[PDB]
């Protein structure tokens, strides 16, 4: 793919039991979403923020004039 696989790895906010407001995209559904890290494991889709995620793995594309 024109974007980065890790775009694709599920959100692993890890096995720990605490609370990190965290952001992963899903490319499944072509949407970003937040989620509750913990501190155990992890993966390169961490983020902060929605329009970052998009930027990272929804880069360079042109198709659809203002779709409904």
């Amino acid at each position: 793919q024109d974007r980065p696989k890790f775009c694709y790895l599920p959100d692993d906010p890890g096995v720990c039991k605490a609370h990190i407001p965290r952001f992963y995209y899903n490319p499944a559904s072509n949407k970003c979403k937040e989620f509750i890290y913990g501190g155990c494991g992890g993966n390169a889709n961490n983020f902060e923020t929605r329009a970052e995620c998009r930027h990272t793995c929804v880069a360079s594309r042109k198709g659809g004039p203002r779709r409904p």
